[PDB]
């Protein structure tokens, strides 16, 4: 309930559909935060209420980047969709900025399935959700205790507790875990005396050396393809201790209880992460699906048209929704 103020420039990584109505919106989550949203729907539109979807994701990314993205191009496809910047980031409410939490992310996508769900032009018992990326372990996350979720695809996702907790490919042992433990208390320390948390040094930057993942987040997110200033990705940081939480609180515990709904799973046959879903698909119980994409990288997902499949998304949501 918190007054935002929302940039009208159409500052999106996408051109605007003249298929599509468009429109800027503001909700509440049940902690309080107001956070802000793209909502885009089907023009010329017939008598029945509409299915609807809300999409979030990259974890670090904001609304007017691959969410945004993903939403106009299936309300094109005859759904209300939603794009929204989680707690704390982009044009939403929340203080300090850039902090993030596991409990709170995932409440954000119900927060918005809050909001798609009181529209007059949607159907409230239609809704479904896509996690990208990051987003993709909280949207699982999310469909497991929130029942009126339909269905969830997940694209080139990512468990962030999973990630944060042992790095790539468990990478992190326990001594190197508690090492980094034990210094995240050093900086909650520094913040304190200042009060005031600092933020990591910026995301993205290249310094030579990096495998060609972090260099495509580079050429997405530090580029004309992909660049917002808001984005934490686009040059900025989270806070020092956001961690914290991610890697002391995991997500899909609860993945099973999706069932009997329907959870279509993708990934790129050549991304470094494709693990994540691989973990995700084994953890979880049918109806489920992995598809992989042949030969597409991770950032491929984000906005590649030849590489993310709608028609298969699109034809998801049209029989579960």
């Amino acid at each position: 309930n918190m007054q935002l103020q929302l940039t009208q420039e159409w500052d999106k990584t996408f051109p605007l559909s003249a298929k599509v109505e468009h429109r800027k919106v503001t909700f509440a989550n049940r902690y309080g935060i107001t956070l802000a949203a793209d909502l885009y729907l089907p023009k010329n539109r017939g008598g029945d209420r509409l299915p609807a979807i809300v999409i979030g994701g990259p974890f670090g990314a904001v609304k007017e980047q691959s969410s945004g993205l993903y939403a106009q191009t299936m309300a094109e496809r005859g759904f209300v969709t939603l794009a929204f910047d989680p707690s704390y980031t982009g044009e939403s409410g929340g203080q300090p900025r850039n902090v993030a939490s596991p409990d709170i992310n995932t409440e954000d996508f119900s927060a918005a399935v809050d909001f798609i769900s009181l529209l007059p032009e949607v159907n409230r018992e239609r809704i479904g959700v896509i996690g990208i990326c990051g987003w993709g372990g909280m949207a699982l996350n999310a469909v497991a205790v929130d029942k009126r979720v339909k269905a969830v695809v997940t694209s080139t996702m990512y468990d962030m507790t999973r990630v944060m907790s042992k790095g790539y490919n468990d990478s992190v042992t326990l001594e190197q875990r508690t090492r980094t433990l034990e210094q995240l208390g050093q900086q909650r320390w520094k913040d304190a005396e200042s009060g005031t948390p600092a933020y990591q040094p910026p995301y993205n930057e290249l310094k030579g050396g990096e495998a060609q993942f972090l260099v495509d987040y580079h050429d997405y997110y530090m580029t004309p393809r992909g660049y917002h200033p808001r984005a934490v990705n686009s040059g900025n940081a989270w806070t020092m201790t956001t961690p914290l939480s991610f890697m002391n609180m995991p997500i899909l515990t609860y993945i099973k209880e999706i069932s009997p709904r329907p959870i279509l799973l993708i990934h790129g046959e050549r991304a470094h992460s494709r693990y994540f879903s691989e973990t995700a698909y084994a953890a979880a119980a049918e109806p489920k699906e992995l598809l992989i994409v042949p030969g597409a990288s991770h950032v491929d997902l984000y906005d590649r048209l030849d590489r993310i499949p709608f028609d298969r998304i699109a034809g998801f949501f049209d029989e579960h929704l």
